[PDB]
């Protein structure tokens, strides 16, 4: 595989929105256990299985995808935020 | 009936999760018609017969119930969202 | 990952102990609100933040852990029983 | 100039160590801006001016050098990783 470029509009650690929504690009380092959102055990929760992850957003790759709660941005498929909600598959 | 107080955690219209899920407290003013989700004729679709409705959520009353897609929140039994799926059993 | 699948010794709904101790593997469906045990808001209480949860137990996973009040069995990190107690440390 | 021979042991995108280090062989496609590591503006950071680049590594050339954090591998002088540190001297 070729290296996966990091989008200029990916949510960053230094963004007020990320701080507000407790988003972390790496779910393993997130507060998912402390949040204890309902749906899946906490350590299985990440953007890849969240209701708001948008696979068809401008600039999306299999590593970077959109989120309906972060307009005009891109989150990491391995991330997590406190709005994590199991996708109604 | 008596004037029933609206729960402090009822899903509000200007909540980003609500906007993304296309939830309307009133099914009769919702996108159920245009969406024509499978299961039942659109005019019959509301949270009361949705699979994700949680009748025994904390604080639920005969008018406000929980929803798997709105952790910690309460929705109206006569509401609807783009996630509506006919309840089985 | 795989679907929710309780290991061999997961406390079961028709286990006399479970019934006696008011345990439910899903805290959002338990009597935590009615019981209103002291320490934290009832809706914030679950096995993961209970003093009796034991991280080091046979067959334990990120989702299933031991509980000192259920010797030899496993409970869900998202569960709750009427013995929920503050996590001292 | 003649074509720059690539090494078979170049760090590759699907190497767990590369992923963990946030390495990208093309720094302009990396997370350096988001990382905002100290010493130089993000846009000026690459392996060529990193403290850990190892010029005297087996098979190292004009374009590929070693890195203390990647034993037995070679990085691209134009690359970058989240361990970038301005070289002193
Ligand atoms: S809302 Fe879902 S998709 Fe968006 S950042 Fe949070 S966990 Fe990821
Ligand atoms: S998912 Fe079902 S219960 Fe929840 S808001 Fe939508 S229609 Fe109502
Ligand atoms: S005592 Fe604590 S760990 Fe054990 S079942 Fe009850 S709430 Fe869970
Ligand atoms: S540590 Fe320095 S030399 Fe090694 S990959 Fe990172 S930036 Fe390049």
């Amino acid at each position: 595989m070729e290296f996966m470029s990091a989008p200029a509009n990916a949510v960053a650690a230094d963004d007020a929105t990320a701080i507000a929504l407790k988003y972390n690009q790496d779910a393993t380092k997130s507060e998912r256990v402390a949040a204890a959102r309902p749906g899946l055990p906490p350590e299985e929760q990440h953007c890849a299985n969240c209701q708001f992850m948008q696979a068809d957003a401008a600039g999306a790759t299999d590593e970077w995808k959109g989120c309906q709660l972060f307009p005009g941005k891109l989150i990491n498929v391995n991330g997590w935020s406190a709005s994590w909600t199991l996708k109604a598959g």
